[PDB]
């Protein structure tokens, strides 16, 4: 694929300005908090651009009107984490990881998540996650600084 090394928060504000007018719409609290302004990673930044995309797509779907959702990135020394939560229904215990099967649909086509897993872990040799928190769900991905 294509790798540069680029500030991964500009990412981030990108794809919330790409969001901004849904957010503002449904009156979400939208937070977004770096532990370090130039945040410099290595990867493929378009795939990664669809990884943010599709979580703070799910994030806006599943915490409604009025709901709340909160982005952190972090420098880790030899990876970078971000973190994106929302207010809303939990994760079911049962499906932690079959949520990230290419075979999870919902009433159609699934969260995205099995593609995110695969920029993720087989494209950028890093892991992703989720966690129940705080009356939602967190969605976290860690990227080694460089392959």
């Amino acid at each position: 694929m294509e790798f540069t090394e680029f500030n991964l928060n500009e990412l981030i504000r990108e794809v919330y300005v790409l969001f901004e007018e849904k957010i503002r719409k449904m009156n979400i609290d939208f937070c977004f908090e770096t532990d370090n302004e130039d945040l410099r990673v290595e990867a493929d930044r378009t795939r990664i651009k669809q990884v943010l995309i599709n979580l703070v797509q799910n994030a806006i779907e599943a915490t409604g009107e009025n709901g709340k959702i909160k982005i952190t990135s972090e420098d880790m020394y030899t990876k970078v984490r971000v973190s994106v939560w929302n207010s809303g229904p939990p994760i079911p215990e049962e499906l932690k990881e079959k949520i990230f099967s290419p075979f999870f649909t919902t009433k159609g086509t699934g969260l995205g998540l099995s593609i995110c897993r695969k920029i993720i872990e087989d494209e950028h040799g890093g892991k992703i996650w989720t966690e129940n928190r705080e009356n939602g769900v967190v969605f976290i991905f860690e990227i080694p600084k460089t392959p």
